[PDB]
């Protein structure tokens, strides 16, 4: 028998607090910071959601229809904007604020869930994974024009940046992200990557594998790169994001490893946007690398 029971686990709460529709879960996200357009956006949304429902049935199943109002009648006064995948599939997003409204309707799927249910439940962590996997797909579509095939030189650059991440310390990260506003005397010995290198033992911590549906570790990403499992840049990038996001799904917000997964997501993002991609643009123009699709 499994540690985590499935289904809804309503908080025992007379009054339930508002969910802020407008605030992104991640303000630092390029999904919200960047201007982007997917042509035939409505078609893209229905296609992509259907691929995911089929690939990830067990995770997606509770989010397809709105909660049953006969089993969960209190939901419809506790939650101000009930949301489901079928509801999103039935909406129009082909107007100027469409993309943004789409992401916020999607993020509702986890906000509403974390408001109704006990945080430490399978249903809540499933909802986080639903939102995460949807946003991965958008991230790939958004970055179509720079999602180059991993050829020999691109492979080598990605292995370099991956190693730079693995080797990063409190001092090095803060210097990169804050420059001359970095605090002095930060630690330069301990690598933040340490708890992310290897998967936890199935026999030691089985409930990990009830919660984290797509386990991933940095040593596995490295191996994947070396043997050619990633076809394009964003195939690599999403497995990296999966590594850090799974630690946020599994662990408590107040845990060190949760804090370090935030710090490493931020630093990885910095490496991709400010070092890796600009260096590729530069080497391309100088005719020292080929960037293929």
């Amino acid at each position: 028998r499994p540690k985590y029971l499935p289904g809804k686990h309503p908080k025992n709460q007379e009054k339930t607090p508002h969910v802020d529709y407008n605030a992104p879960l991640n303000p630092k996200s390029e999904l919200f910071l960047d201007d982007w357009h997917i042509p035939k956006f409505n078609r893209f949304i229905s296609f992509t959601l259907d691929v995911l429902i089929d690939k990830y049935k067990d995770i997606f199943k509770d989010f397809i229809k709105l909660p049953s109002r006969k089993f969960h009648p209190q939901y419809y006064y506790k939650i101000q904007q009930p949301m489901s995948i079928n509801e999103i599939k039935s909406r129009d997003y082909e107007y100027e604020d469409g993309p943004s409204n789409f992401l916020l309707d999607v993020e509702l799927l986890t906000k509403n869930c974390q408001a109704y249910n006990e945080y430490d439940s399978l249903i809540v962590k499933n909802s986080m994974q639903v939102v995460m996997l949807i946003e991965f797909e958008v991230l790939k579509a958004k970055n179509l024009k720079r999602n180059y095939l991993i050829n020999s030189e691109v492979k080598a650059k990605l292995l370099h940046y991956l190693n730079k991440l693995v080797d990063a310390t409190e001092k090095k990260i803060n210097q990169a992200l804050l420059g001359a506003s970095s605090p002095k005397n930060l630690d330069d010995k301990v690598k933040l990557s340490e708890p992310f290198m290897e998967l936890v033992d199935k026999d030691e911590l089985p409930e990990y594998y009830e919660i984290v549906h797509s386990p991933m570790a940095l040593s596995i990403v490295k191996q994947n790169l070396e043997i050619g499992q990633y076809s394009k840049i964003y195939d690599f990038i999403i497995d990296m994001l999966l590594v850090f996001q799974n630690a946020h799904i599994f662990n408590d917000p107040s845990a060190l490893i949760y804090k370090d997964a935030t710090t490493l997501t931020n630093y990885f993002n910095y490496l991709i946007q400010k070092e890796f991609f600009p260096e590729l643009q530069d080497l391309n123009e100088r005719g020292e690398i080929n960037l293929e699709f």
